[PDB]
């Protein structure tokens, strides 16, 4: 086969998540990663792109990135779509948002406009934004709306996606937050993608599953607070009624688009006879009483087919695994520490050779930080190593053998020139130059509605390691407390 990551996830997903095909997951072909033609490996939206300078001084990650943004909403002709984490978008996000919608109006069109965020806001974010828009808001039709799913759970939208037309996308980890990402000598290290294609329409479909909960859910108050432009309805099926059911196709690419339903849409996969060997504990949970989704809950594996998505793309890797997180362990309570399976299987890849790559924020960032030390991690995968390696001595052995484990900077200094440290929040795996996910789902244990990308196109990989996992590892190899290529072992 010439996707033979895809093959392996998409036969996980049909077992775990059969009913939810189309909708939640989905794999299409025709795709293309959406750059420039002076700059091709741009659709790799990183921010803030400024490599060897801790003064972060020529930002063409971050300039690309709200470019990108405009360009692709002042090309709509029927429908934007935009998911993120709340606070609602600000800034120069706003400002590219506005002179988008702007710029599709002067054209002539008359647009559909979805804004969800997980959490009087919406109705404020509405106002701001028509008053923004002045004349152009006579063409648009819009609908704001933040959304908690469950209070018990933690579970909210965490999704970043903004559609147009249902054949353009962009996204993964960035959320629209000016403090952090902008207007800051310290910015986020952060990234998302750009594609076009029958890929877009999934993550279409992706949004109308959610808002067909949240205008089901739109007179609950502690579920959904909703702001519509005049007289307009919530539009849970936006995509479906407005875009072609198939995305036209514009490229080669095939991608496989998947997310989660958190808790609280949906409880189970009916369709699903999924039945999983379910890892023996761990010193994961670190409180009785903690109901553990991550770990201990079959039906909401069913409901969230991205955990088992990127377990399987580990799973699939040959020679090579490259991890850049915020973090792959949780606060714990009320999420478990970390997610058994995923350590497992890093662990299993390890012992047959695999190498592994992990790169997380500094711990000086707790927040964009979760542990105290990289010792966490590593004494986690070397715990679940031992259980296949015969004991702690081969275990410590194997990760030596075949860890990189660090974390992130930018440039040669240890923090940014103005004191603070570097913090991270990519959503990204890589594994052999071939196949890769970016999206919002973290790898640490959380509850919420993610989505993501899997692409599989070493050319696409290539440019990946030269722009972004390359440059990091450049200068992150410097905290690395075991590094295989070195013969570190911390
Ligand atoms: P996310 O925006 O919490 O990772």
């Amino acid at each position: 086969s010439a996707t033979p990551h895809l093959d392996a996830v998409e036969q996980t997903l049909r077992q775990v998540s059969p009913g939810l095909e189309g909708d939640v997951w989905e794999r299409t072909s025709g795709n293309k990663l959406d750059g420039s033609a002076a700059d091709p490996s741009d659709w790799l939206l990183q921010t803030p792109g400024c490599w060897g300078d801790d003064k972060c001084a020529d930002r063409v990650g971050t300039k690309r990135l709200l470019a990108k943004m405009t360009e692709n909403i002042g090309n709509a002709t029927r429908t934007v779509d935009i998911s993120t984490l709340a606070p609602f978008p600000n800034g120069a996000f706003q400002d590219a948002i506005v002179a988008g919608l702007k710029e599709s109006a002067a054209k002539g069109n008359k647009l559909k406009v979805r804004i969800l965020v997980g959490a009087v806001i919406p109705s404020k974010y509405r106002d701001e934004l028509t008053a923004k828009l002045g004349k152009a808001a006579e063409n648009i039709t819009l609908n704001v709306a933040s959304m908690t799913t469950s209070k018990t759970a933690f579970s909210w939208n965490h999704s970043k996606i903004l559609v147009v037309d249902g054949q353009s996308a962009l996204t993964g980890g960035i959320n629209s937050w000016k403090d952090d990402y902008l207007d800051t000598t310290h910015p986020v290290s952060d990234v998302d993608l750009a594609l076009t294609g029958p890929a877009a329409g999934s993550a279409g479909r992706y949004l109308d599953t959610l808002w067909t909960w949240t205008c089901q859910n739109k007179s609950n108050i502690a579920s959904v607070w909703f702001a519509a432009s005049g007289n307009a309805g919530c539009m849970p099926t936006m995509h479906k009624d407005t875009n072609p059911k198939a995305s036209p196709a514009t490229g080669n690419v095939p991608v496989i688009a998947v997310g989660g339903l958190g808790v609280g849409i949906k409880d189970v996969d009916p369709k699903s006879t999924f039945r999983p060997d379910l890892p023996t504990a761990s010193d994961t949970k670190c409180v009785v009483g903690l109901h553990d989704n991550t770990n201990a809950d079959r039906d909401y594996d069913t409901v969230n087919p991205e955990e088992s998505a990127l377990r399987a793309l580990v799973a699939s890797a040959k020679g090579h695994i490259e991890i850049s997180q915020q973090d792959l362990n949780a606060t714990c309570p009320p999420l478990p520490r970390y997610d058994i399976r995923l350590y497992d299987a890093l662990a299993a890849k390890m012992a047959a050779g695999v190498k592994v790559r992990i790169v997380v924020s500094d711990p000086a960032n707790r927040g964009y930080s979760q542990i105290k030390s990289l010792s966490e991690i590593s004494d986690t995968l070397r715990n679940r190593l031992a259980n296949i390696t015969g004991g702690q001595q081969a275990a410590k052995t194997a990760m030596c053998s075949n860890l990189q484990l660090a974390t992130f900077r930018s440039s040669p200094n240890g923090k940014w020139a103005d004191g603070h440290p570097y913090a991270q929040h990519h959503k990204l795996v890589s594994v052999d130059s071939s196949t890769f996910y970016i999206g919002s789902k973290n790898l640490y244990p959380s509850w919420l509605q993610d989505f993501g990308y899997i692409v599989e196109s070493p050319e696409a990989a290539k440019q990946l390691d030269a722009k972004l996992l390359d440059p990091q590892w450049k200068y992150s190899q410097e905290t690395a407390t075991v590094d295989y290529a070195r013969g570190i072992c911390n």
